[PDB]
């Protein structure tokens, strides 16, 4: 199970079971730049459970990398994640 490295803004939709990783998270607080999802199984960052929460990125602690270590499962067609900013 490799983890691949995407870039933010992020979002993917659909069933299956998926590792990524990245370093765009925010570390300043902002209540704009955020993580949800819903419909998932699973949606698991750096052992933390935020499966169909709304998360704000500087929420999520980094690991020791500085990454951010994403695991997704959703069983639907409509499971859905993103990882963005608020448009207003
Ligand atoms: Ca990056
Ligand atoms: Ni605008």
């Amino acid at each position: 199970g490799e983890y691949l490295e995407m870039d933010l803004p992020f979002s993917y939709d659909g069933a299956g079971e998926y590792l990524w990783k990245t370093d765009d998270f925010s570390t300043t607080v902002d209540w704009g730049r955020y993580v949800n999802s819903w419909n998932l199984d699973l949606l698991e960052i750096n052992g933390n459970d935020y499966t169909n929460r709304w998360v704000a990125q500087h929420q999520v602690p980094p690991a020791s990398d500085g990454y951010w270590y994403i695991h997704y499962k959703g069983s639907l067609a409509w499971s859905h994640v993103e990882m963005k900013l608020e448009h207003h």
